[PDB]
């Protein structure tokens, strides 16, 4: 039950879930296209979600935490994959053993130093690293 945007884009939304306000440690999850690999949790926004209810929405079936909902850190676009995720910070206050992506799909977690996450993403998927990347292209 995807969406769009005004100009063809689908709508997703993804959020940068750190452990701390410090936003040193940020948790990255497994591939559903590709289990070998990491990624910053996110997926389509729904029939009608505001990007901060699919943000938080994703995370937790994705991730499985919850937390506060920092800023919108920007949209970011994918051109090999019609794409639109509005991408937000997210400070991590409930860390769940059971969320539904884990036991359903078999959706692994864990936390990377803001720099070895980017490491590992930029290989499969450049555009989550773009967001880290935003981070000190302030």
């Amino acid at each position: 039950t995807r969406t769009y945007d005004r100009e063809g884009f689908k709508k997703r939304a993804a959020c940068l879930c750190f452990r701390s306000e410090q936003e040193d440690e940020v948790l990255l999850v497994s591939s559903s296209r590709y289990p070998d690999q990491w990624i910053v949790p996110g997926g389509g926004m729904e029939p009608e979600e505001e990007p901060g209810g699919a943000a938080v929405r994703e995370v937790y079936e994705e991730a499985g935490v919850k937390g506060k909902l920092g800023r919108l850190l920007g949209i970011f676009e994918n051109q090999d994959r019609k794409h639109r995720t509005y991408v937000y910070v997210l400070t991590v206050t409930e860390i769940l053993e059971d969320w539904e992506d884990s036991v359903n799909i078999g959706r692994k977690r864990e936390w990377f130093k803001v720099e070895d996450a980017i490491k590992v993403l930029q290989c499969h998927k450049p555009v989550h690293a773009e967001y880290l990347e935003k981070l000190k292209l302030g």
